[PDB]
């Protein structure tokens, strides 16, 4: 629900900036 | 690193098509 | 916030999927 | 159609990039 | 710019789906 | 297959924030 899609949201975006950097 | 975003992708991804069909 | 990133992902993810389609 | 899919990509990203720094 | 934004979230949304089905 | 996913991620990801600052 909205809780896990929050969640995972931020945990793949964090992921994402950093391959974005590598 | 790429096992994370990997990971966080799919999570992520599959609780987005449940919030698009919410 | 919160509220403005649901409603944001939530009118995106559909315009995504519109776009995946065409 | 492609504009709001651009439209509301902007809009979406901006509330991600927030969310990240939250 | 406009061609690449629009031409890249074709490929990498295509991409994803099939990742989730995965 | 993954290659796909990680290659069109990282270009697609790059051109999102193109997008946002633009």
């Amino acid at each position: 629900g909205i809780g896990k899609f929050l969640h995972s949201a931020k945990k793949f975006g964090k992921a994402f900036v950093g391959e974005i950097m590598n």
